[PDB]
């Protein structure tokens, strides 16, 4: 396309339907109840950014911004997803310790802060109002984060598993208000070529990488 | 109104109001727990239904979309619809045979996948691309009436009523993807007067007329 | 601002942000799972009022809707909080009761319904036709007091602890459908000014008000 960034969204969409295929066709095996739910979570996850990364190669979800100047160019599709998706990843975490209800309803409703926040920076007009509204979704990933560490005496192929899947969670998540803020949608120090090959990175590894890991472990048995 | 699909609008919102009014009443008269959720889910439904029915006839979900040539009327208050009720039919269907949580995840999001991806296509500009968003809306129908056929021993007050509903969806579900495609959404081989005919038909009947066949059986009861 | 109901809005965004610390560092000292499902939910009502209070503040969830001759400044954001703050506070008093799941879901339902059409009436274009839309939302407020008054011998420091906070919810969301009537958003009989005054002391006495009572209430234990 006309877009410099379609390469990374072209790639993005390959590979997050390649997952979900590679997923549902594993998907088929399973018989264990408690394993069927791992996997209906963690393949809707990339089914669900299949659809919003061929929205935004196809342009769909492509919107502009006015602020700091002039017009800015915002694919607001990548918060649709995260919106769905993120969610999803902190319920395979949680159902895999056998978190309480108590606490999946923090992590979860602190989640929709976050994106929720997230996309409201994305859209706002006044540059400066941008990293406020960047700064509290900041404050929530902390907060889950933090409660997955803290707050979050347990069969041992599980909570090796766990302690993977979280270390990669905390390392990728982080990256994202990092990205955000250098990016195009925040600083515009990085142009949004760039930009969109570091979520694509994050992204198909947080989702395929994450998933890949998690659907061959034990701990996902009875 | 000035508008030659009033009249099934009108009359699709007559239809929702009056199964609620009866489920509702009919509702009344419940004890058995179980039997409540059944009663609470199948009169939610047109409910909701109800209310975007009316936004529709009085013209508030009415959109023009550019496409193909010119400008399009598209009333989008109808996914806003889908996207409530069908995960809420597919959950009488499950919790019907006692599903499983992992089931039941897969269904429902399967289902906003294709609701989501309808809504997608229906409001794309470039006109090819509408029937790739169909596409894969569609391959999404396939997987849930897969699921509720090979994914899906009960007592058999149930069993022969789930058949039944089930039987119900399989055919409705089925010709909206026909009607989107020959109507003024897709194809615009038949106009806004009969795709407003046809969806009428087919939700009233998916809706009250599923409805009515549910909250009847003593498989509903302990 | 250049907006006299800046104070308001800035003092709404104030209490509610100091609800939430309040609450969270209060949370901070709980161990029995089903408390922690009080507070869990409890904290998030008033994080995501903080939210959208904020975004009207800054201003971005203003928006013009044209109608009854002239152009009319609409607060959206106000809508997207109640929609996920209202069905949490009626989950706080519905764990209260143990309710049933079918009882959990039609409160849930009604209250989406009265939200949802609530909103599509602050954004109607045709003057009349948005209380018709107040009609229905009003309309489905009365099934939810009427549920938990009528559908809703359980331990007395619970009983007495819901008795008081359903006192809390029927008075003060019943204030709610005449503050709308009369405000800006319907009759026009009352300025912005006033109405975004009268909001903010129902939202903070329904979400903040109503989080104190309940989380000093023993009732939230085991
Ligand atoms: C499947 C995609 C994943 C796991 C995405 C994770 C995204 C985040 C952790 C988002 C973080 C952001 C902030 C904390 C600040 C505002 C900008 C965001 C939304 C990129
Ligand atoms: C209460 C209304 C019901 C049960 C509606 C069912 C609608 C569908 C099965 C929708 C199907 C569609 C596709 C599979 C392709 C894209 C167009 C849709 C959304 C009409
Ligand atoms: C946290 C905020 C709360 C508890 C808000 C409650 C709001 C309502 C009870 C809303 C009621 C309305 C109607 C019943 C008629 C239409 C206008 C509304 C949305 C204000």
């Amino acid at each position: 396309t006309g877009r410099p960034e379609w390469i990374w969204l072209a790639l993005g969409t390959a590979l997050m339907g390649l997952g979900t295929l590679y997923f549902l066709v594993k998907g088929m095996g399973v018989s264990d109840p408690d394993a069927k739910k791992f996997y209906a979570i963690t393949t809707l996850v990339p089914a669900i950014a299949f659809t919003m990364y061929l929205s935004m190669l196809l342009g769909y979800g492509l919107t502009m911004v006015p602020f700091g100047g002039e017009q800015n160019p915002i694919y607001w599709a990548r918060y649709a997803d995260w919106l769905f998706t993120t969610p999803l990843l902190l319920l395979d975490l949680a159902l895999l310790v056998d978190a309480d209800q108590g606490t999946i309803l923090a992590l979860v409703g602190a989640d929709g802060i976050m994106i929720g926040t997230g996309l409201v920076g994305a859209l706002t007009k006044v540059y400066s109002y941008r990293f406020v509204w960047w700064a509290i979704s900041t404050a929530a990933m902390l907060y889950i984060l933090y409660v997955l560490f803290f707050g979050f005496s347990m069969r041992p192929e599980v909570a090796s598993t766990f302690k993977v899947l979280r270390n990669v969670t905390v390392v990728l998540w982080s990256a994202y208000p990092v990205v955000w803020l250098i990016g195009s949608d925040g600083a515009g120090i990085v142009p949004l070529n760039i930009e969109t090959l570091l979520f694509m990175v994050l992204d198909v590894s947080a989702k395929v990488g994450f998933g890949l890991i998690l659907l061959r472990s034990r701990a996902i048995f009875g």
